[PDB]
């Protein structure tokens, strides 16, 4: 059930669409992460939920992710 | 004594060579902000400080302008 990139991106695309991909790389270069895993997708989360535009989807995003 | 996109890059740049203007310009666009100003530059730093390969030189940046306030 690990998360990875894919993962994170699939459920990204399912609100916030043709956007994920690129606000999802955007922050990984910020932080420096060269891989997504389970020690730092709710980092890269963290910081799209502080984008106002952003917020209340990325907050279902991380709902779902926690889930599984 | 306001800061300003060209002060914050100037600091980060003397810690972090060139390569400053990518970091800050990609953490300025994940958060969503098209300036650099008082009320948002520690938001910035913020996410940069979660870079571990940067940490120690933002912190540098963060007190350098602490001391200046």
């Amino acid at each position: 059930h690990m998360i990875t990139y894919k993962k994170l991106l699939d459920e990204l695309k399912k609100e916030i669409g043709p956007i994920a991909k690129i606000f999802l790389n955007k922050a990984m270069e910020s932080l420096g992460y060269d891989d997504v895993d389970d020690s730092n997708y709710k980092e890269i989360l963290s910081v799209l939920k502080m984008n106002k535009e952003l917020r209340e989807y990325v907050e279902i995003v991380e709902e779902r992710l926690e889930k599984e």
